[PDB]
């Protein structure tokens, strides 16, 4: 069940969207013996616009571990660029210290357990060593290094959400609502359901998007109005809930 | 959800107006794989008249992080001019001290958390290093530096409002009302609704604008009248509330 | 006479060859009011194959200081890449410490005198700050920073020669002779004199080149022969002197 | 004159033979602006049978530094395999310690001077970091790392010769002569001169080769004869000198 456990950590860091569905479907193919040619897979991976270079690096890295027949594959540049760890010497010293301990393990958990003791920076650098063949560790350990990195990123992915919503600055909190509404509105428009709900869903989605932009145009500063900041948010709250129920309707 | 979190901080600092709607719509295109050519985007960004040079710098900076294929892009001058941090040596020393710590992180939150410990001046200088390629940090960290700067500006954006309205000097407080009314009146006139309310909204907006200028002409100094300062504000207060309700009518 | 003094230091680091003649002739044009368009100049500079990226950086940097009308020029990428100082934080801290002192000077010598007290690494980073507009110093000081860098490189250019020829390892010393002969032979062939000496010079040059490669093919290891290592060098010594006198014949 | 100094160190380690002539001629093309396509060059380099993997690695490494336009090149597998330093953690720790110091230098000599203080093992590993983009140092420093490695190998190349010829074991010393004669005989046969000396040179070369194999067949052990070990070497000594003079005859 290692292939399932790694798939949890890897897919956690990827942002939600059509790519996440496409990436996960790709992971199943290469985790189920349906391995397509690596080059066309990675070439498709490279062109993806939304993924961050670091996140794009891990997905490229994980594919290489599955495909057999080394010495005939190709080490993609963007993976090396992403995983290089900024070329820092100080953190890369920790990476070697990690890689010393990883070489002695063969169990996936043993790699993950020791790896999480080190900073998120070192794992990216150390994970570069395995990809570049500078080091060499068994496949089970290498995933244990990926999950330690993916868990570290995934932890900060969640910790950022907790800090952003509980922020005390009112200005961004208002700004958080409009962009959040726009993103939720964007979610329906891009996913056009087969049923007639797509037309209705697009309308309500376009309604919020057409209205949120007007809300930004008026603004919500205390000095930009005389109490209009209050009622402006209220319509958004209704619109957010209006879009909230709309999601499960086509479900 | 990093692309949403950065979009909150970036759009917070931009002043409300038609540009804010246009800028945010642009951010969605470059955060959703609809990346237009960078040069035409930044060229449009440069010509924008209302944005401050520093605020214009961050928006230019954020776009560069998304677009791939370095060595073939172009480093715009105005970004460097805005982000140079006034060429101070003292604050730029802090920026390097920051950049030393940022290089070791890969998590967005880790960059943001450490960055906020430093003065707003250093972040502008340090954020210059990443843009100029003097330094090099992973994309997730770099946004973590932007949000630290955007949060710092956004905090002072709000803190200025609190200090301005609670100011004890009566002269500016009266002056605050007329300019506030003019801005609110200006908001409707520029946003011409499709409904017939645009004609009526323009009339009431022009009424306040035509009357606020007369109010300035008479003045409101204690020595410029013999109690007319009192009733002059009262009509503004009605006009402000009259325009206040008028906003949600076309909503 | 500043323009002459800087031209000494800048041209010292460039390796000898046709490019050095072309570069110096270009420096005269931009140091004598014959300033060609910067972009076509730097574009020609970029394509040069022999110059190292760092050395190519300084020549690009020096041209920018001469051309007037900032805000309308363009900051070339390769200059930033070369002058970034590897993005190290530690040496860049020294660069700011330098840049603090340079800002207070206006004399060219004052900049050069203080600059040489710092390691060659910092000057490259600090010299990046001036080019990127992160800092701002008067033109006379900026050349004083270039000459400090050029002098530092030029010093190590000479110090390498002293260490290479006085090396105790016999194997490279023999190898030094063949490559040295090939380079000297290459010097005549590329510079085709207008007189008939070009044909004769090419013949003797091709003679050494045709014979030095045979010398490498046989080798000169003590275990690759039984005393042939001795007489093999002797013919080279004659050939080197034969080419030595041949140089001043077309002079 | 950096391109000449590096060419000395690089060509020293390569064993003598037709490849050494071909490799050096290739180095001139890529050190003189005649840069052929990298891929066809490295592909030809990969197929070379005589070069050791480590020595083949350096030649592949040096070419990559010259060719411009990164992000569009390709990192060859065999270079990474050769330069990985056996994936040891202990020596790779030294490599990072080296790479920390190299990042702060820009002078070629400065890189070479500090690099030679470290064991030959670390330089191979550290030189791997630059090729893999794990690190990043200026081109002048990187050659300074290569020459430190090439010098270290070249020093041991010579030190092995001193120890082999001065060995006290008589059995290998006799064996040294036959193989040395065979190699010298092989040198003429492969290099077929244009003059008629090729036929005569082949005959005398085949004479020694035809006779050295007979000498091995009889053997030269003290227990394999009753004094024939003495006169058997004498004919070789004449044959070695006979081939010794024959070399400069076609010269």
């Amino acid at each position: 069940s290692l292939l399932t456990e790694v798939e949890t950590y890897v897919l956690s860091i990827i942002p939600s969207g059509p790519l996440k569905a496409e990436i996960a479907q790709r992971l199943e193919d290469v985790f189920a013996g349906k391995n397509t040619d690596l080059e066309v897979l990675m070439e498709w991976l490279k062109t993806r616009p939304i993924l961050s270079p670091l996140t794009k690096g891990i997905l490229g890295f994980v594919f290489t571990l599955t495909v057999p027949s080394e010495r005939g594959l190709q080490r993609r540049r963007f993976v090396q660029n992403a995983l290089n760890g900024n070329g820092d010497p100080n953190n890369m010293d920790k990476a070697v210290k990690l890689y010393r301990k990883l070489k002695r393990e063969i169990t996936f958990h043993g790699a993950k357990e020791i790896s999480l003791s080190y900073s998120a920076g070192a794992l990216a650098s150390c994970m570069g060593l395995i990809y570049n063949k500078m080091g060499a560790v068994t496949t089970e350990v290498a995933f244990g290094l990926v999950c330690a990195t993916c868990e570290q990123i995934a932890d900060s992915q969640h910790r950022s959400h907790r800090q952003m919503v509980t922020t005390t600055n009112p200005l961004i909190r208002h700004e958080n609502r409009m962009v959040l509404a726009s993103t939720t509105a964007k979610a329906m428009e891009q996913m056009a359901g087969s049923s007639e709900q797509a037309a209705e869903a697009m309308e309500v989605a376009s309604q919020a998007r057409q209205m949120v932009q007007a809300m930004r145009t008026i603004g919500t500063h205390p000095s930009s109005s005389a109490g209009l900041k209050n009622d402006l948010l209220e319509n958004l709250q209704a619109y957010q809930k209006r879009m909230g129920v709309q999601m499960q309707r086509f479900k």
